[PDB]
């Protein structure tokens, strides 16, 4: 019941911020 790709593990995993 969830829907996602690159998200986190390039945003937080790229999270300057």
């Amino acid at each position: 019941e969830m829907r996602l790709s690159a998200f986190f593990r390039q945003f937080i995993l790229q999270r300057k911020k």
